[PDB]
């Protein structure tokens, strides 16, 4: 509660054009922001978990990061991210977080013509089930939706979304479309 | 309570980025990003192109620099920043630097004598306790109580800190 309020949490959050898709992480410790990772992912393409994945191998504080908050289960527009392989690489829990519900039929109707349907698919399938609670939208790997929500709050300051995702969010957009 | 703007770099053998962080109280409110020419002679006019662009630009209390050297020795002209974008700019430093060693280690370079003006125009250095700053637009006093007031943790403007990790992420990490 007020302990899970000073977990070490690690938020990642994407921007992409025409062009350039990167990807941005942010360490936070109750909201004090101790650290950033980057990568490029392809737009609409295959990599984003190996991406994820080599880019928190690479964090100085890997072994103190309690979670990982993500916007989405795609990165890059239609680039997939495999949650529960993350979790099973880096060893540490994901959570998914989304303040509008994803349309997965909809995201299916255009991922069925990308390379590699079959792989896409199973990543998303893999993803589980959203749950609802409050007005925000989870999946998880690693943890009960309880679990899940529990860290969620804590992870909050001012605002909806985790603090280290809101600050993910605001340097991926000022590199891509700044 | 003001908005400060902190702006740090990171560069390596090929690029350099230069990253602006928007504060309010130690409270991450944006980010502006630009990149500039190693060793080049780009970076006053990136950086005033920067910050006008930006959406906090009229509600910015001044600009802080961790040294006027950006990508290496693309030099920060802070009087011009100042005066084109009326925001004041507080330079600070944790080391006084040896302008001796630094006015040699620059002749190399395309247009020292524009370099050597840069150089010039930042002004008096003065060692506000612990740090050392210079400043445009505001006088040592001024700028000594705005760089109090941008502090979290450590000795330097939180904003700078927090656009240092960014940037060296986006290069190096």
């Amino acid at each position: 509660g007020n302990a899970m309020k000073k977990w070490r949490f690690l938020g990642i959050d994407d921007s992409f054009d025409d062009r350039k898709c990167c990807v941005v992480g942010c360490v936070t410790c109750g909201g004090y922001v101790e650290g950033f990772l980057y990568t490029e992912i392809d737009i609409d393409g295959l990599d984003a978990t190996d991406k994820l994945i080599s880019m928190v191998r690479r964090s100085k504080f890997r072994e103190q990061i309690k979670c990982i908050f993500l916007p989405g289960i795609t990165l890059g527009g239609f680039n997939l991210v495999d949650i529960q392989r993350v979790y099973r690489e880096t060893k540490i829990p994901v959570v998914v977080v989304m303040r509008r519900k994803p349309d997965m039929e909809e995201f299916d109707s255009a991922m069925r013509n990308l390379e590699n349907y079959e792989l896409r698919r199973k990543i998303v399938e893999v993803a589980g089930e959203i749950h609802r609670i409050g007005d925000i939208y989870i999946q998880t790997a690693g943890l009960t939706p309880s679990e899940a929500e529990k860290l969620v709050k804590a992870s909050l300051i001012k605002g909806n979304m985790p603090e280290p995702v809101r600050i993910s969010h605001l340097v991926a957009s000022a590199i891509i479309h700044g």
